[PDB]
C-alpha cells in the first residue's frame, strides 16, 4: 500500500532551486536533481551536482544540444560511461554551452544505471516516488498558465502530452482532496512555491508528466 | 560477448515484406508493427502484416504522437497495450495519411504485454537484444544525401549524427568484407538499397545514432 502523500525534502534528499537562466538545461537540471538524491541515500551527503557539466559533456553523441535541449535518460547514460559527475561547487553553472571541464579529481557522483518508466503510468510514478526517490520528468511547460503559476495545484485545460521541459518529481499528496505531484522547477527560487510547483495528479497524465520518467541508480 | 556473429531474422520467417509510407512521416509506426510482427511469429508461428494506419490513426495525442507528422515506436506500443490490440495491415490498410480512428477488434492480429528500451548507444546490448529477442525498433540519421542513394554494402557517412530522425527496424547484423554492419529494414519500398533493406555501419561509435534509441515489445503467454 503507497502512502498518501510523499516529500523527499522532508528527507534530506533535495538540494536548494536553482535558475536555469536564458540556457534551456532543464533536462541537466532535471537528470542531476534525481542523481541529487541517489547520492545523498548512498553516502548521507547533499550535494548539488554540476548541471554544467552534462551541458559541456554530454552533448552530440547523446543526442543533446546543451542550452538548446536534450534528454535526462542520455545524461544519466553520460555519468555511466564517463565513470562521473564533477560538483556543482567545482563546476558551477553559466547558462552558456562550453567545451567540456570534466576532470574525475572533482568527481562527486557516479551512475551504475537508470531506469525509464512505462509510458503514461500515474500510479507506476507514485510508487517509484514512493520506493525508489525523485523521477526525472518532462512536462508541457509551453502554456502562459505555467510562466504565471504562483500557488496551489496546477491544472491548464489546454495542456497536452507534448512534453518540452525536464523537471524533478520530489514528491506527490492532494491538497483539500485536489491530488497533485511535488515538482521541483529550475526557474529560481521566486517561481510558483519558492521554486516549486504542485501539477495535477490522476488527472490523464496531465501536461504529460507520466509521458517519460526516468531514475538513476548508484552501486552499492 | 557470448552472442551468434551474425543474425537475419528473415531465415526465420519474422519479417513481413518491405512497405513504402510514401509522403506520410509513420517511419515510427512502420518500425514498431515491424517488431511486433516479428515476436506475433516467434509466440504463433503466423507471419502478419500489422497496421501502420492503425497507430497514425489511433495512436496520437495521447501517446505524444502526431501520425504522418512523426513519432514514437515506445508510445506505439503503449497504445497497443492500453487499447488490448492491433488491426491487421489487411483489415485496416496504410493510406499514407491522417484518418479518424477506425480500430475494430474484430480484425485483431496482435497484442502487446510490454516493451523495453535499451540503454542509450551501447551497440554490445543491442546485438545481444537482435540475437536473443527478435527485431529491435531503432532511429536513425537518414537526414544525409548519402542516405537516399544507398544502393549496396555497408552504410558509413562520415557526417552522420546522433540526431535520429527516421524509425527503422534492425532485423539483424553481421560482417561483409571485413565491415560489421547492421541490417535495417527501411519503409520506402523495395525501391530502396537492397531491396528495401540497408546495411549500416556497426561498431562505429553509435553511427547514425542507430543505437541511440531501441526498443521491441513482447506478447506475454496469458
Ligand atoms: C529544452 N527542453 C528540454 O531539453 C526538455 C526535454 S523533456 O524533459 O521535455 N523530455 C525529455 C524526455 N523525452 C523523451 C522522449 C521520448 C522518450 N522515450 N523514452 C524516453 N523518452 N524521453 C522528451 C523530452
Ligand atoms: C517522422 N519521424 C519519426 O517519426 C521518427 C522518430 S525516431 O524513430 O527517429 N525516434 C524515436 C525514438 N525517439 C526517442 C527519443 C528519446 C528517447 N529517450 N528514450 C527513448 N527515446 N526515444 C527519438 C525519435
Amino acid at each position: 500500500i503507497l502512502p498518501d502523500s510523499v516529500d523527499w525534502r522532508e528527507k534530506g534528499c533535495v538540494t536548494e532551486v536553482k535558475y536555469q537562466g536564458s540556457c534551456g538545461a532543464c533536462w541537466a537540471f532535471s537528470a542531476v536533481g534525481a542523481l541529487e538524491a541517489q547520492l545523498k541515500l548512498k553516502t548521507g551527503k547533499l550535494v548539488s551536482l554540476s548541471a554544467q557539466n552534462l551541458v559541456d559533456c554530454s552533448t552530440e553523441k547523446y543526442g543533446n544540444k546543451g542550452c538548446n535541449g536534450g534528454f535526462m535518460t542520455t545524461a544519466f547514460q553520460y555519468i555511466i560511461d564517463n565513470k562521473g559527475i564533477d560538483s556543482d561547487a567545482s563546476y558551477p553553472y553559466k547558462a552558456m554551452d562550453q567545451k567540456c571541464q570534466y576532470d574525475s579529481k572533482y568527481r562527486a557522483a557516479t551512475c551504475s544505471k537508470y531506469t525509464e518508466l512505462p509510458y503514461g503510468r500515474e500510479d507506476v510514478l507514485k510508487e517509484a516516488v514512493a520506493n525508489k526517490g525523485p523521477v526525472s520528468v518532462g512536462v508541457d511547460a509551453r502554456h502562459p498558465s505555467f510562466f504565471l503559476y504562483r500557488s496551489g495545484v496546477y491544472y491548464e485545460p489546454s495542456c497536452t502530452q507534448n512534453v518540452n521541459h525536464g523537471v524533478l518529481v520530489v514528491g506527490y499528496g492532494d491538497l483539500n482532496g485536489k491530488e497533485y505531484w511535488l515538482v521541483k522547477n529550475s526557474w529560481g527560487h521566486n517561481f510558483g512555491e519558492e521554486g516549486y510547483i504542485r501539477m495535477a495528479r490522476n488527472k490523464g497524465n496531465h501536461c504529460g508528466i507520466a509521458s517519460f520518467p526516468s531514475y538513476p541508480e548508484i552501486h552499492h
